[PDB]
């Protein structure tokens, strides 16, 4: 059992919710929140905007000192900082960002990422302001995370086409 309320079941191990992902870390205060990041871990806009912006841009001073030692990431990559008062840990996932012409195959690379933790919060990736059809996101998550996902779909809207359109 977990303190994940309200989801609706899409599979065995696959959750999905109309929720502001940040109102929801700071509800559950989960082990991992997925932040939608980029290679550089400038979280300008988008989740990663808001995600920072509850840390009070505590985020992004780490994350600034994470790129000073370690360069960028790669496109389909991860790393694991701090979840400040999110969550413990963040994973910061690189989804392939279709409004900069990157391989929509990176996807299924993004998604395997979370197979490294047992349960998560996340968002869809490359979904919102990284320019992917957020229903192949929600295919791909299915078809390849395995460990236990609850996702936050911002556009309550896009939750119900979400829900309806799912095979
Ligand atoms: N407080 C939140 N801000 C955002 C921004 C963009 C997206 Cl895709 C989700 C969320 S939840």
């Amino acid at each position: 059992v977990n303190s994940f309320s309200g989801y609706l079941k899409l599979t065995d191990n696959v959750y999905i919710k109309n929720a502001d992902i940040v109102e929801e870390a700071k509800k559950v205060k989960p082990t991992v929140v997925v932040n939608a990041a980029n290679v550089y871990l400038k979280h300008g806009g988008g989740v990663a905007g808001a995600l920072n912006k509850a840390t009070n841009n505590a985020m992004q001073v780490e994350s600034d000192d994470y790129i000073a030692t370690n360069g960028p990431l790669k496109v389909g990559g991860s790393c694991v900082l701090s979840g400040h008062n999110l969550a413990k840990h963040c994973l910061h996932v690189v989804g392939p960002n279709v409004n900069k012409g990157e391989d929509i195959q990176l996807l299924k690379s993004a998604y395997e990422n979370f197979n490294q933790h047992e349960v998560l919060l996340a968002p869809l990736l490359s979904a919102g302001i990284f320019g992917a059809d957020p229903i192949h996101s929600l295919r791909v998550c299915v078809d390849t995370v395995r460990t236990n996902v609850y996702l936050a779909v911002f556009d309550k809207n896009l939750y119900d086409k979400l829900v309806s359109s799912f095979l």
